[PDB]
């Protein structure tokens, strides 16, 4: 259902910040 | 229902905050 | 009920978070 | 119930959290 | 069962995080 | 669940981005 697809959306774009994050802790280091 | 579409805003936000994050690394590494 | 009114409490405070790295982008920036 | 209690607590984490990141904002901002 | 449980979990994970960014402001002050 | 599956692939997730950001948080310090 919508609630379903909406929770695969919220993992998918949880999933791409942290690999955004890992970019910056890089960058820092 | 209501929580269905809460939950979609909290999707479309997260989204948002997601993007900002790209450009905060992209504004860090040059 | 309950549930519903977190969830939204969950949106609000997940969009002033967005906000405030909108301006973490801008400030660094310059 | 349990669920409604841990979105509470999430809900209050996530407040805490939104509240910190405006202090980093302002700190790298002046 | 398994949400309430899996909640949970990112109750404590949020409350860890949440204390991470009190550090970085933390470090940015002084 | 499907909704129960999601819910665990994001604490995952959200694990992954709590020891990132210690990453950052050591690299500032």
């Amino acid at each position: 259902g919508e609630i379903a697809q909406t929770l695969k959306e919220i993992a998918k774009t949880l999933k791409e910040q942290a690999w955004t994050l890992k970019e910056i802790a890089q960058t820092l280091k």
